[PDB]
């Protein structure tokens, strides 16, 4: 059978908060079968902890934050897009402050954490969400779908008319049957506008971004000196947050995500939608790996 995955050890990495700009210290922790991934904010008395799933998302302002009561855990998506990558079912993520460090933008960092720490295969059958009937939702021409599909399937279209934007792909559909997240997608760094972020730092925000962990875009040019890690690394990276939203669902999913100019806040109602359905999904195990659409190994 497929098999439910963990941490093989505990490990750790520090940075800061891109919005707080605070210094914050991360650790990853193995953690029981069926336990899904738990956020711990450890600075806090007494400690509070909140499971990474879609009922306990907050607020989605350019990022996925998790909440609980006043406690907040912000923008998980980066972390959280590795863990589903690398298909962890279970862990402990401590951390010191109210936001998950931002690193150099990418989940790049968290990949390295977690094949650093290794993978330890548990004995129970991973669970799988399996798509039955396309679901979709939409804000104004902004869209969000999931679709039937045998696999597992990521496609993204963005829509920029800026000067900076015109000739690029803007689009890409990853079928992770012939594609791996791990050199394809992972190291695909967050991008923001100069107006934008501007915009964010006048009123002190954005306090942690620097051009060393974000692609910054003026109307005509990226202004970071070495450029772009991937050809298409803006739409990459739309995918990448796209694939840690995915995984507040609870499970991997059996099925394709498509966005249109989507963002967190759309794709977490997506989610919600999604999971309120129970025509439009069920769950799955495979006591056979080879009869699986995808694979873990
Ligand atoms: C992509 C979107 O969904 C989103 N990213 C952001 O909203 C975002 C916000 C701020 C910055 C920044 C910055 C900076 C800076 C800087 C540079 C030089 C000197 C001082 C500051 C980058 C991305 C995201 O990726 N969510 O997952
Ligand atoms: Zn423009
Ligand atoms: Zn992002």
């Amino acid at each position: 059978m497929i098999k439910q995955r963990t941490l093989k050890n505990i490990i750790r990495a520090t940075g800061v908060g891109l919005h707080s700009g605070e210094k914050v210290y991360l650790t990853l922790k193995p953690a029981p079968v069926d336990t899904g991934i738990v956020f711990s904010r450890t600075d806090l008395d007494p400690v509070v902890e909140i499971p990474a799933r879609a009922e306990n998302v907050g607020e989605t302002t350019m990022s996925t934050t998790l909440v609980k009561g006043d406690v907040k855990v912000d923008t998980v998506e980066h972390l959280l897009s590795a863990m589903a990558g690398l298909g962890i079912d279970n862990a402990y993520v401590e951390l010191s402050a109210s936001e998950v460090p931002i690193m150099d933008g990418s989940a790049g960092p968290f990949v390295f954490l977690i094949q650093s720490a290794g993978l330890q295969e548990q004995e129970a059958a991973k669970k799988f969400i399996r798509i039955k009937r396309e679901v979709s939702v939409e804000e104004g021409d902004k869209r969000a779908v999931f679709v039937p599909f045998d696999g597992f399937k990521v496609s993204f279209e963005i829509d920029f008319d800026h000067p900076v934007f015109r000739g690029r792909t803007q689009q890409a559909s990853v079928d992770f049957s012939s594609t791996s997240f791990v050199k394809e997608v992972s190291r695909a760094r967050t991008f923001g506008f100069m107006r934008d972020i501007e915009y964010l730092r006048s009123q002190n925000l954005a306090l942690g971004g620097s051009v060393e962990n974000a692609i910054v875009v003026d109307e005509n040019r990226v202004l970071n000196e070495d450029g772009l890690r991937y050809e298409d690394e803006f739409v990459k990276h739309k995918i990448l947050d796209a694939i840690g939203d995915l995984y507040l669902l609870g499970n991997s999913l059996i099925g394709e995500f498509r966005g249109f100019k989507s963002g967190h806040a759309l794709n977490n109602q997506l989610l919600r939608t999604l999971i309120a359905d129970k025509d439009a999904w069920e769950v799955v195990t495979f006591e056979d790996a080879r009869t699986a659409p995808i694979s873990y190994m």
